[PDB]
């Protein structure tokens, strides 16, 4: 059913087509997969005369486009391209229709683009009709993404409708698939007052089976708010998390997702923090490296501790622990960062003991990892 003009362009009979030649076949040319992409690429540099015709053949069906696959596209680059009166009229038609857009994949897209190029008092008018529906956008597989524009780039104002609807819930949804991503973006854009509430709130006692804080940081999505929470919390109220977080170490680590809060606080934690944690892996090394979850870990450790820490951590697999690690598929990571970070002293001793197995690593995947690591200092 496609007109030749069309056909001809997916078979690549014109390569240097314009968008004048293109006229009357508009709305068929941005329903398909490739068409769509033509007028994308060429919007951005035509006449507003030229823009003024595609957005003509497109204006009575925009309503339509703004949900399609292929068509959102062409939405979306007029409002990064179009006039003024462009962006009115097609925000005149999402008026009315916010909340079903933004429930809607490709929709979804079109109001973010919406409220990042049309001016503040259409932007206004937009945001009001989200706040009448906030509790229902937070969870939905793509109204977070536009609850999530609002907390990066929206008023101050705005953003507190949007922590006030989270009050509350904080523990509930920082588990949640779509709202975590929410909870994360309160705690990273609210105003100190109120991401010290948000904290405060799963810092409170309760008698679940495991505390607020320590049930976020061993859940898949909640773990990546605490990591949040731990960077910007006051130091009061990071004591308090921080003190959680350590009196559940020995799970953490071993935890399929705690232990990604364990590794963000060997990141960019205090050294005090950081000890804490390499003196709670200390010892157990040669297990965890070979862990699958706390392999990870350990690499942080031998990364991020303090050159006497590193020493020790080093020197407990030099006393064979070593081979066993290097034939490992986890703890094969944690050798190759010992070679890198040791002191060229204890590096010598390392090297010592991988040298009886170089002719065996070959066979190994890893190996030759292993090996081009190890010509870098060995013997230089």
């Amino acid at each position: 059913g496609r007109s030749r003009l069309l056909e001809d362009f997916r078979n690549n009979r014109y390569p240097n087509l314009q968008l004048r030649e293109i006229a009357g076949h508009i709305m068929e040319f941005s329903q398909d997969q490739h068409g769509s992409r033509f007028i994308q690429l060429k919007l951005e540099r035509a006449t507003p005369a030229e823009r003024q015709l595609v957005f003509n053949e497109i204006l009575q069906a925009a309503y339509q486009l703004m949900v399609d696959v292929f068509g959102n596209y062409v939405i979306q680059k007029f409002f990064e391209f179009g006039s003024l009166e462009q962006k009115l009229a097609l925000a005149e038609r999402i008026r009315g229709h916010v909340l079903s857009l933004a429930l809607q994949m490709y929709g979804c897209r079109v109001i973010q683009k919406a409220l990042e190029f049309i001016p503040s008092d259409q932007q206004n008018e937009m945001v009001r009709e989200l706040h009448q529906h906030t509790e229902q956008l937070v969870q939905d597989q793509y109204g977070n993404y536009v609850i999530q524009h609002v907390l990066e780039h929206g008023r101050p104002e705005d953003k507190s409708k949007i922590v006030a609807e989270i009050r509350g819930n904080v523990l509930v949804l920082s588990q949640h698939k779509f709202a975590s991503n929410v909870v994360e973006k309160c705690v990273t854009h609210a105003s100190r007052t109120e991401r010290a509430v948000l904290i405060d709130e799963v810092c409170t006692m309760n008698d679940g089976p495991h505390s607020a804080l320590y049930t976020m940081m061993k859940d898949q999505y909640a773990n990546y708010v605490v990591q949040k929470m731990i960077d910007v919390a006051e130091p009061g109220q990071r004591k308090i998390v921080m003190h959680e977080l350590h009196q559940h170490t020995e799970q953490l680590v071993q935890d399929q997702y705690g232990n990604y809060v364990i590794q963000h606080v060997l990141e960019h934690g205090r050294p005090e923090d950081k000890s804490k944690i390499v003196a709670e892996i200390r010892g157990n090394v040669l297990v965890l490296s070979q862990h699958k979850f706390a392999s990870n870990v350990v690499e942080k450790c031998v990364t991020h501790a303090s050159r006497t820490e590193r020493a020790v951590l080093i020197d407990e697999v030099c006393t064979s622990a070593l081979y066993t690690m290097m034939k490992d598929q986890y703890a094969n990571y944690v050798v190759q960062k010992m070679i890198d970070v040791a002191e060229p002293g204890q590096r010598k001793i390392v090297m010592h003991k991988i040298r009886p197995h170089i002719a065996t690593l070959r066979k190994y995947t890893y190996g030759k990892h292993i090996l081009a690591k190890l010509e870098k200092y060995y013997m230089k």
